[PDB]
């Protein structure tokens, strides 16, 4: 047994910006990065070989786990050629042959994996190179780095991510910026509901869920006019925040899976942490989705609504 990466040629290898929507084995919102890879392997190849493939530095598998599994190395009819490993300190997936190199000659395949950029090495919007290898063959490929931008209307602007799903406690972490344009915002209420959302705010049920009650975790916490928020919408140090957790214990109301927290008059930005439970399909599956709006009142009385929508939903 031994490393065969000598023994394979790639015939092809892109690197691009994908949308995440697009990745029907774990669907969700936001943008993801795309490897797709052509390769022949060499006759001599047996079973028990291993290649390798490299990620960049700053991709991982999936941002909302490490359920780094990687998908098998297939045929056009799904006929195993070989099952990965990946090693997080390596940022490398080791391949192994199965039998499929002994049973045939002349072998070529195609490989698309999916990953995210490292939200905690790559706080902010900016271009930055990505390399990545088959069989230690190296590409490379400037691209940038979009995040969301707010849903503003009028004073009201916010936006939100997934951050950490936890499959063994059933939880999703969600992450929700309030008012981060830092406006003054009259009669600020935002809801936080166990659905999809649209941008105004209206609430579309059926098309994924979580719980959102009185034992959903919630925790606010109050940003200075002097600090930026990343604007990858995730927040990996919490202290350096003011927690005001507290003074929403009363300013809180569940009616129907949605969470009600009455902001008030407000001139600057908040986050806030929600861990809440969800259901699994009966198959298996997921089918998250959970949603945020902040209303506000303008000058003449009227109010405005901004939503924004995340979700998980695999196959």
């Amino acid at each position: 047994s031994n490393n065969v990466n000598d023994l394979i040629t790639v015939t092809k290898q892109t690197i691009k910006v994908g949308d995440g929507k697009d990745n029907v084995a774990a669907a969700h919102d936001g943008k993801d990065i795309e490897y797709d890879t052509e390769f022949t392997i060499d006759n001599k190849v047996k079973k028990g070989d291993t290649m390798t493939i490299n990620y960049d530095k700053n991709v991982i598998p999936s941002d909302l786990t490490d359920k780094n599994d990687p998908i098998d190395i297939t045929d056009p009819s799904g006929e195993v050629i070989a099952k990965g490993t990946f090693d997080k300190a390596t940022k490398q997936i080791t391949y192994t042959f199965t039998d499929y190199v002994d049973k045939y000659e002349d072998i070529k395949a195609r490989l698309t994996l999916y990953s995210y950029i490292d939200k905690q090495a790559v706080p902010n919007e900016t271009s930055l190179n990505l390399t990545f290898a088959t069989a230690g063959k190296e590409t490379s490929q400037n691209v940038s780095v979009d995040y969301q931008d707010p849903m503003v209307h009028g004073d009201s602007n916010i936006q939100s991510i997934f951050t950490k799903l936890d499959e063994n406690k059933q939880t999703i972490e969600q992450q929700i910026y309030v008012n981060p344009l830092k406006k003054t915002a009259t009669n600020t209420k935002v809801d936080i509901a166990g659905s999809q959302v649209d941008d105004y705010g209206n609430i579309k049920l059926g098309n994924g869920s979580t719980i959102i009650d009185q034992n959903t975790e919630m925790k606010v916490y109050k940003v200075n006019p002097n600090q930026q928020l990343p604007q990858s919408n995730r927040i990996y140090d919490f202290s350096q925040y003011e927690d005001v957790t507290s003074q929403f214990d009363n300013k809180k109301s569940f009616s129907n899976n949605v969470a009600t927290l009455d902001f008030g008059d407000i001139n600057s930005a908040y986050i806030i942490k929600v861990v809440s439970k969800y259901t699994p399909t009966s198959d298996g599956e997921l089918d998250i989705a959970q949603g945020t709006s902040m209303r506000t009142t303008d000058k003449y009385g009227y109010y405005n609504y901004a939503g924004y929508s995340n979700f998980i939903v695999t196959s």
